[PDB]
């Protein structure tokens, strides 16, 4: 059957990723803001659930978040979470909240023209940094290395940026939204190269055969139709600090 | 509960729309080809269902196709079918098979800059053609006419083209993929104008709470990941016959 989320408490898993989910230390506690938190508020206001927002532990991967939900740790998870076939085997996803694709990230001045350089072996595989438990890893294993885990593994975006800046790796992969955001606002010495790749979608993770699937989907689609999702994207992503 | 589609017969509703579902008569019998027919065969090969493909009667609308499925006339429906909030109330949708948006269609030479001209009343409402029972109608009512069905109603794409060419209407709306195909291959004197609008997705229509939801979704996502959906889009949409 189906039912409405009105009155229900949802444990909502979120994962740090600026400007989707921004974690600020304050004194001492944490305050969450961002596209995701604003989305939650639009859904809460319309649907009437009580939002119990739970930030995933540091270094949790995207796959880890999904598995945690599947094991009953959260009721739903909201973020820049790519819909993939392996994930869909164990959880369901809402209608898409955003289109997505990936970009190559590198230091400015690095002699890389695009994905051909990665696939032709111009870069040593152990100098391609890949965050384990991400769709980027899925792409890498499918399209670059033929199943071999021969990349430089990364535990977080922060390790990615630090390793690029330190010259420990030469490239990595990011989703296009955050890729643009961080290269235009935080790391002025990092840049994007090549064509975008792996066109995909982000969706809200839910349990398989969830009682509340229809309620959530109708509401997401209504936010899409009425321009709210576009408004939130502009609010959080249309900024550029770097000169 | 859940089940696999192997060995199961699916009645698959399709709807004429070149080059998604292309309908020919031959000598008397009907032949179907296109992106949709190829997609069905990719899914059949991997999932092992028995395909019973059924073409919707002439002048069936997109809303009509969805309602026919909800009434039990089909098991699934595959085509250039937009996922909307109103439809999700009565049916479910698979994982997206394609991103989508709409374009303004017009005769070459018509002095329309973009959607603002329609919203400002540059065009008399009876010269804006809208196919009833489509997402274009939904958009018109929400964003242009404040709920007033004051447009020139159309029963099919053919009536849309004929009406534009005869000078009975000045503009209509199409999905981007087919809009490009038709103006680049069939009607060389029609053209597209303005920014894209109503970003959306296409999905396979299924019953709500369907037993086979996961099997279908995992397989669509696998076709995405392995590049088959990209290959199919290239095969059917890359052509440009017009000079
Ligand atoms: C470029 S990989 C970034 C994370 C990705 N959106 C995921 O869900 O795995
Ligand atoms: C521009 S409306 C074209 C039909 C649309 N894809 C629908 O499902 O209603
Ligand atoms: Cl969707
Ligand atoms: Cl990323
Ligand atoms: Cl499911
Ligand atoms: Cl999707
Ligand atoms: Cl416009
Ligand atoms: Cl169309
Ligand atoms: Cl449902």
């Amino acid at each position: 059957g189906s039912a409405r989320l009105k009155g229900i408490t949802l444990r909502i898993g979120v994962i740090e990723s600026v400007p989707f989910t921004i974690v600020a230390n304050v004194i001492n506690t944490t305050k969450l803001t961002g596209y995701v938190l604003d989305l939650i508020e639009y859904l809460r206001d319309k649907m009437g659930f009580v939002a119990d927002v739970q930030l995933a532990p540091p270094n949790t991967s995207y796959t880890g978040l999904v598995l945690a939900l599947a094991n009953g740790d959260y009721d739903i998870a909201i973020g820049d979470i790519t819909v993939t076939s392996a994930r869909r085997e164990i959880v369901a996803f809402s209608n898409s909240i955003s289109d997505n694709s990936m970009r190559i990230l590198m230091r400015k001045g690095t002699l890389i023209d695009g994905m051909d350089d990665l696939k032709n072996g111009k870069i040593p595989y152990n100098r391609i940094g890949i965050r384990i438990g991400t769709a980027g890893e899925d792409y890498y294993l499918r399209e670059i290395s033929g199943g071999s885990r021969n990349f430089y593994p990364l535990k977080s975006r922060q390790e990615m940026y630090d390793s690029l800046l330190a010259g420990i790796i030469d490239v990595s992969f990011m989703d296009i939204g955050t890729a643009e955001y961080v290269t235009n606002n935080i790391y002025c010495n990092l840049t994007l190269v090549g064509e975008d790749f792996d066109k995909s979608t982000f969706g809200i993770v839910t349990p398989k055969e969830w009682l509340y699937a229809k309620d959530l989907d109708v509401n997401i689609l209504s936010l899409r139709e009425t321009g709210i999702l576009d408004n939130l994207k502009k609010k959080w992503f249309q900024t550029k600090a770097c000169p």
